[PDB]
């Protein structure tokens, strides 16, 4: 599937490392098992996506933003049955899960649910508050979404699922893992938000051509594609990242706009380099097809 994204595809030079430890952390959280699970995960290469989302993050960081991943899927996994199929139901365990945004939980919780909080403890802890807060809101708006989806008892789909893909939380943990913030300021630009949609749809796209052969062959009928609808998908992503592009020019102008400091500017910098950016390239260097 050519598509056409100019951008150059990173990845974090400890990935040889990170991917070798990555069962630690699940296994000791008990989202792995039995050695089967454990294997299942390998083959999924999740330490290899973190890798490339986060290219700027080398070992205690790279590793966090492996988990992020590596539970992504471990959580989506856990809906793949009838569950997903009864929102009041779903949203049980979401709760359980979001829990962990307002303080610990009872050890009652579910492992998923212990498990995402680990993340959240470590992403979140040294970066400011107002940050938290919002990187919080972000994951909340993922929960949501869970359920809204749920709600299964064209554009109209990006609305829906473009809570649920999750690329926000993960664009989100290249800040945590980079060690730095988008001065405020901006990322709530009119700008910067034209960008971070893109970077979710261009990932909403991408995906949904290569989760294609699963979804096609089973039910779920809600994929963008349901060999033509594939070319206006391929276009579409095409003229999505043209625009980025322009968007991308008129960044240093918007950091006169919002008077950026000597050295927000440098941040922002990293934002979009190491941030979005890669978020972008990172799903494509991943899938095959």
């Amino acid at each position: 599937v050519d598509f056409h994204i100019p951008l150059p595809g990173r990845q974090s030079p400890d990935h040889a490392r990170a991917e070798a430890e990555q069962l630690a952390w699940p296994r000791s959280l008990g989202l792995i098992r039995s050695d089967a699970a454990a294997e299942r995960h390998l083959r999924g290469g999740y330490a290899d996506l973190a890798s490339r989302f986060y290219p700027h993050a080398t070992g205690a960081d790279l590793d966090l933003g492996v988990d992020l991943m590596s539970w992504f899927f471990l959580f989506d996994d856990l809906f793949d049955g009838p569950r997903g199929e009864n929102p009041e139901d779903t949203k049980q365990l979401t709760d359980q899960v979001a829990a962990a945004l307002d303080g610990p939980l009872p050890d009652t919780a579910p492992p998923i649910a212990h498990g995402f909080a680990d993340i959240w403890r470590r992403t979140c802890e040294g970066m400011t508050p107002a940050w938290c807060a919002r990187s919080a809101r972000h994951w909340r708006n993922y929960f949501d979404g869970y359920v809204d989806e749920a709600e299964s008892r064209a554009a109209q789909y990006l609305a829906m699922r473009r809570h649920t893909i999750g690329v926000q939380p993960t664009v989100d943990l290249a800040e945590r893992a980079g060690r730095f913030e988008v001065p405020h300021r901006v990322f709530d630009s009119a700008v910067m938000s034209a960008m971070l949609q893109i970077a979710v749809d261009v990932n909403l796209l991408l995906l949904d051509i290569a989760s294609l052969e699963k979804e096609e062959a089973r039910g779920e009928q809600n994929n963008m594609v349901m060999s033509r609808s594939v070319s206006h998908m391929q276009n579409e992503v095409r003229a999505r990242l043209e625009q980025y592009l322009l968007l991308e020019s008129c960044l240093p102008k918007v950091g006169e706009i919002y008077q950026l400091d000597t050295a927000e500017r440098e941040a922002l910098e990293r934002y979009r380099t190491d941030a979005v950016r890669t978020v972008i390239r990172g799903s494509y260097d991943w899938h095959r097809s």
